[PDB]
């Protein structure tokens, strides 16, 4: 159980992303386009960065450190963690912004949008791609050899990033492949363990695939067998919220291990496993179940009393969720 509970209160409309800045600090988004960092240990309000003036759709730090925030207002805004400051507002996107990673090895950082920007530290454009598409990239995941994968509706693009000779200024973005096995949106995309990377479409396909020659490994056209909402992974297991459901399936086994199939009132939205090895679900409705896997409910988190968006795991400091309800509640003891 986590029984004491604080209520961080700021936000004034939907909270939609946290994300773990160090040891005892995270920020929280939401559709409010502020951006709040918080102690998770006290639970104190440390800082409000506002600037933008629509929903924020995607948030990272950049190891001093840097947070970026995209916005439905088409600008990704550039903050200095320490001061707050706004160290820049980048404004030269025609679409929005949906995505952001950071390819650690070489250093620089990634929108995706109706294109594939690439950034370094300074700020500057190293390449973009020109009309990559209409659609918009939906979620970009690294993997190994410096190659990134976009979703881009049911399609999946590899691209490899190639630094510069020293000497030149000139970045490279190679495309390597397209794969076309979804005939669904790509909802979800994976890495587990620099081995294997998961695409899953909210029709329940699930595919596994190489993240070294990036090949087919495995394909179910329905996984489960009601919509799933979304999925995380582990080491071997995918976390699969389904309805009201929670299904476990084994990436070894290519089965459904576990099942719950009325784990809550209300479409589960997340579910995924703590490193401490028990399970974490969220719903539409507000409640947070806790489970250890057969699934046994062990504990019950009551106090939100709409969807909950996210949650966030500190080992020493607790749990932390948020909601579509304006709260952030702190979990401990």
């Amino acid at each position: 159980p986590y029984t004491e509970l604080l209520v961080l209160k700021a936000h004034h409309d939907i909270v939609r992303f946290l994300v773990q800045l160090d040891d005892y600090r995270f920020a929280s988004a939401g559709d409010d386009g502020i951006v709040v960092v918080w102690n998770a240990q006290t639970g104190e309000k440390l800082l409000e960065l506002n600037g933008h003036t629509q929903k924020i759709t995607a948030i990272i730090t950049f190891p001093n450190q840097l947070i970026l925030t995209a916005s439905a207002d088409r600008t990704v805004i550039v903050w200095d963690g320490d001061t707050t400051r706004q160290v820049q507002r980048i404004s030269c996107f025609q679409s929005t912004v949906k995505c952001l990673t950071v390819l650690q090895r070489l250093d620089v950082w990634l929108s995706g949008g109706n294109d594939l920007c690439v950034w370094n530290r300074k700020l500057d454009l190293l390449c973009k791609t020109s009309h990559l598409s209409d659609t918009g990239i939906s979620a970009l995941v690294e993997i190994p050899a410096n190659c990134v994968v976009a979703a881009v509706g049911k399609e999946l693009i590899i691209f490899r990033l190639v630094a510069p000779t020293e000497g030149s200024l000139a970045w490279a973005i190679l495309e390597v492949k397209r794969l076309l096995d979804h005939q669904d949106n790509i909802l979800s995309l994976i890495n587990v363990n620099d081995l294997s990377f998961v695409t899953g479409s909210h029709v329940g396909e699930l595919i596994i695939w190489d993240a070294l020659d990036w090949t087919m490994q495995a394909y179910e056209r329905n996984f489960w067998d009601i919509s799933i909402h979304h999925f995380t992974c582990d080491e071997e297991n995918v976390f699969a919220a389904v309805g009201r459901g929670l299904y476990v399936y084994s990436l070894q086994m290519k089965r459904v291990i576990a099942c719950q199939k009325t784990a809550h009132d209300s479409n589960v939205l997340h579910v995924a496993r703590l490193p401490n090895r028990q399970l974490i679900s969220c719903s539409e409705d507000g409640s947070v179940r806790i489970w250890e896997l057969q699934l046994e409910l062990i504990g019950d988190l009551i106090g939100h009393s709409s969807s909950v968006e996210m949650f966030l795991y500190f080992e020493d400091h607790g749990l932390v969720t948020c909601s579509a309800d304006h709260l952030i509640i702190l979990w401990k003891n």
